[PDB]
């Protein structure tokens, strides 16, 4: 029967406080998902090029790839703000040390299929007849047979507002590209560079169609498509950021001259350099605090802005994101620059899209203009030619320092994970099916070792015109759309924090200049400006 | 045996998360309590007067009373910062809606009695011989036979730091005073005023001695005096402050002109005054929003700075403390002005004592220069003689307005309780043994309907000189002191907050200009500047 | 009650609500808290071209006072009282002749018996939420029945968005199919 | 239904049923509309104080909390004539 | 809802008060002119209380053959007294 | 508490407290001096 409802809209985030501190954050989400029909039902391998990199010097501007455009649309839950309004994400940045991840279920219910029909009067008048008999095709890829494409790094998820109706995005995935871009040049001189994408190699062209991979449930207007409860197996995230560094690990040296006056303008003085004792990593006698004996370095000098070049094309090496120094650099420390849409933040007036250059606040980051390197003997009051200051060029290039090439990722390199980004970051991510797994993902903090949860493919079934369908490239169809609700349930599990100290830590407050970032205006303009995550401090040693 | 320890120093505040949200805040406290001997062992009824009020016009400056000075010293737990460091009181202002109060136990253990002895050499040299045989007198008033005198409104509690050794204060209580201060005068003219305290009346002189009321346990140097676990019976406090007022209770009137532009400089316009409908409390036809139909008024106009005069003397009427208006007035709204000692806050340098004029933030307060009164007919565009603006004098006194005399405490007066003040406020309070109990206490938010917990009286037993003790007013004694530890355990019970909304509420943060209020300096200077309490908002209707 | 007393709170200026009670034989109704309930054409009000009906009301529980009929005296009683010893309501307060002592004068002592709010028909309110405050009010002027527990659930109804073919991303206002609804609503309010 | 129980107690079971014509919301966006007026901005009209801050939601509220919904005057004449006390017991709503 | 059975009623839009910080002083008479300030100020941070309907109460979608039944709410109220009192302090007690 | 305590017999001589601005405690006004008239008392007894 059509006139019977099939599901319940639900969006409350139940913080069900279990014993011993553990909580069970059951986060629901429900949005009307307005699906339009596919503009073409034929699968298309669209090679993409650009004339922008074909002129010399614009080789960062490299948009060329080979794209497999499918008519199927993807309903995506893999974004943080779908499940958490800022009132409930304030509760977790204030109070939770760890976040485990447990359950996940999707549900499409209460689909409304409609036929639009044009009448030929003096305005364009469109009549919305109701389809009682048409269907739409859903496909829960319960094995992840298809390439897992999360829409969070493109900000193409469902919109993070409950009342605003969202849109699902077209499923598409990378096909093999064999990129020719060399020679790599400067900007000033002209070169005979070749900017073509070549023919795809035979051994790797990987064409997944949706019909021959996942079984597809047709759904009439009284449907209820229930995904089974996916149980995660992830590492427990740690929301508590670490502040200790290699000038803060271990036991400090004792001081003989201790201050007498109030105010921190006066400083206590240690013992002499050659008179101190302990274990030490160099040859020289004087034990300063810079060259000390620290267990492992936190962070690592990434060779930054380093454009590697693989069969796919030129690409920048992703840096583990970490809190910058007191000098805001953010490029060798891996800043996030997340541009949203008008479903994801961004007060809906006539301006362009908001930006928010972000960082975490886990203090483990370095500065490129603050580092230096020396010769093998230590030699305080060092020789001009024995120490490599960052004023020195590399190969005669004055803007380029040693740290552009210098990598220090040794085995003893402790490192914090990716911060979860709000509301625009990604929640979970597919484990890279490689022989050597990466230790952490920069795209998402939760890593699924098992089969990741099924991405959901939704497409309108072809409602066909009376016209013939043999020996024709493109058929006519009845123009149509859909309005199906979508209910999720993402059950977290988190441990409450315990204050084991004296001074009160930084909590996510609400200032007088902050309520305008949290309240609607006279029009209805909403905004979801980010939250700098990982507020509770913790010790790394 | 002397050389065996008797107790355990303990100061951790265990937040033991029970189910369904309830927590059980078990707050311990342990401080070394340095007791000096009493300067006299005789009970003294000291009448107090002052020559300051005997000259005309200084009649607020009224320090005269009749005091009963006892040699017993009182160990007091009834203050908030004894149990809560700011790291754990940040956790409760951020996360707890209600606070029930359950248990309380005291324990004096590990007393160290010492004899000081002067030798007659060229400096004053003092030799600290150890007393293995002397005793000190403890007295747990388990029935509150004695007058309950909390030391929190005088800031005479134990100091709120664990490492700093505290001091107990001398127990003393008010005796009957029959005060003569009239005539009450101005300052300018001179009058023949009489400033004497008279002879105490026969029917009410109430002389409690400590020995004939509470049984007293003598304690040698290997003692363990354990108070039984007192179980409270109090109302559950509500930490969530209310913001709704009589311009915010109920259902707002609907508007026809709704705004179009971004920005709150443009305002929506309601319907006409005479065209609106509903229930209404006056005779006139026009239904404005000022004269509306609201369930009960929040707050009440206290006749403020009102010096009542009772058999005891002149005293100001205590006002229920409530958040002031946008115009900071704080005197008709009952501000707290808490001056501390160097055990209670106050960076220990050469300055005088810190002040912090405080308020709660429960929005139910009024302003005296913003109120007015009218005649019985309503009459917008009111007659000059029909409306009482606060420019009008009362009896020819221009600074005094109608609101100095005006009281509006009707039966339908909803009202929030006393905010708990940190770290200097009082926790619990004795129920006033009167026929008509007060609805709330301004001194302390928790009210004990049963017998309140036993205040603890500690005094050194008389160590006597060889000199005779008959027919002598004052005997000589061996000068001595004591160092006894004191362990408490104040088991709270509180409900975790649940965020049922969108925008994130104001939490107690830590700014860059706030860490100096939470960290020690180069000397060792600590500080406990207050926390503006009751941060979570809630609806009153 | 200090009547027509405009208190002023963070919200704004507002009149102190008076417990409604039957006026004196002299109809005053303003220090006694009259109801002046203006209705719509669904709530009373013969549906012709006139404006909205008014009905200045009162209960008939005889416990009300009159402001022009009260007076105050000095501490000794002194029948045939001195001109300066008794405060008649012809006397101004601060030089304001229309304003009497009773505009400021409050007499709510502890021994003040008082009747509740009358239920008003058909336009009055039945039940009301208990004010979630630390000190609860003794009575509500808005409604005679007070729910100490969780009050009954108010019912929110809205049409689900029936959307146009037009796109719904990067747009402030979307077009919709214009629509309405006719749902019946059955209640059952069991008294005793 | 005036269901006369024993000893005087009655059990006034009052039903009510109305067709509730719901129109669609004119906007689905939540709006915080500050309200002011120029009427109190000139001196002396300070009773005429319509200014507040209003949170306009698109949801519509079906309300039973009024007396005449449940009682026609023929049945409220019966209770003002004959009943000393009114307790209040039950309440159920139903959209169908 | 309207108090007539046959007339179809209308439900009203749900809206609620947000925090307002009102500036209206000085309070004046009518006759003289003053430099009064009539602005609503920026809402304070500690109390802005924005309830949305979707994130608070679970919502039942209903097709054209629905039946949404609220459970029977049981009150706990004081018994009202319809009997008005007439005695006053010139009518309490025993007359001389 | 008082610092100047009496020495002579008879209640014609009165003990003197500390200064007004030097005393401490919780207090219901704005001013610095903590007299005994404006003090912090739990509830008033009686009513005008």
């Amino acid at each position: 029967g059509v006139g019977v409802s099939t599901g319940s809209f639900n969006n409350q985030t139940e913080f069900h406080y279990l014993g011993d501190g553990l909580v069970q954050i059951t986060a629901h989400a429900s949005r009307l998902v307005h699906l339009n029909m596919p503009e073409h039902e034929s699968y298309r391998r669209i090679n993409v090029l650009n004339s922008e990199a074909g002129v010399a010097g614009q080789m960062v501007q490299d948009d060329a790839h080979s794209q497999m455009v499918t008519p199927w649309s993807l309903v995506d839950a893999n974004a943080w703000g779908v499940w958490f309004n800022p009132g409930d994400w304030q509760l977790i940045t204030n109070n939770m040390t760890e976040l485990n991840l447990v359950s996940f279920e999707q549900e499409i219910f209460n689909v409304v299929l409609k036929t639009i029909t044009e009448s030929a009067t003096t305005p364009p008048t469109k009549i919305y007849n109701n389809d009682l008999t048409a269907s739409l095709m859903v496909a829960l890829d319960t094995n992840n047979t298809l390439p897992y494409t999360p829409a969070a790094p493109r900000s193409e998820t469902l919109g993070f507002y409950p009342w605003l109706p969202t849109k699902p995005t077209h499923y598409r995935y990378y096909m093999t590209c064999t990129r020719n871009l060399t020679p790599p040049t400067h900007t000033g001189q002209a070169g005979t560079i070749t900017n073509t994408i070549s023919a795809p190699t035979h051994s790797d062209v990987m064409f997944y169609t949706i019909e021959n991979a996942v079984p597809i449930h047709l759904l009439r207007t009284g449907d209820e498509f229930s995904t089974g409860t996916y149980y995660f197996d992830t590492k427990p995230l740690k929301m508590t950021h670490s502040w200790q560094t290699n000038r803060s690990l271990g036991l400090p040296p004792k001081l003989a001259t201790e201050p007498t006056t109030e105010g921190q303008q006066h400083t206590g003085t240690l013992k002499a350099a050659t008179d101190r004792e302990g274990i030490h990593q160099t040859i020289n006698n004087s034990y300063t605090e810079a060259t000390a004996l620290r267990p492992a370095q936190v962070g690592y000098n990434t060779p930054y802005m380093n454009f590697e070049y693989s069969d796919g094309g030129p690409f920048l090496t992703p840096i583990v994101p970490v809190y910058d120094t007191q000098y805001n650099a953010d490029e060798p420390n891996g800043a996030y620059r997340i541009t949203m849409g008008y479903q994801h933040g961004q007060i809906t007036t006539a301006t362009e899209l908001g930006r928010y250059t972000l960082n975490p606040i886990s203090k483990g980051g370095r500065a490129p203009n603050q580092e230096f390197n020396q010769s093998s003997p230590l030699q305080m009051e060092n020789t001009l030619n024995g120490t490599l200051l960052p004023t020195d060029p590399i190969g005669g290039k004055t803007d380029i320092h040693f740290t552009n090439t210098l990598n220090t990722y040794g085995p003893l390199t402790a490192l914090n994970n990716t911060p979860p980004i709000y509301p625009n970051g990604q929640i979970w991510d597919k484990e890279l099916d490689a022989d050597l797994k990466p230790r952490l993902h920069v795209t998402a903090p939760f890593v699924c070792k098992n089969n990741p949860p099924g991405q959901l493919f939704v497409k309108i079934a072809p409602n066909l015109t009376d016209d013939f369908n043999a020996d024709s490239p493109q058929q006519p169809r009845i123009i149509t759309y859909s309005n199906f609700w979508w209910k999720g349930t993402l059950t977290f599990t988190a441990r409450m924090r315990s204050s084991n100290m004296w001074n009160p830590i930084h909590q996510h407050t609400t200032t007088n200049d902050n309520i305008v970032n949290y309240m609607p205006s006279n029009i209805g303009g909403m905004r979801l400006y980010p939250e700098i995550p990982q507020l509770i401090p913790r010790k790394l040693y």
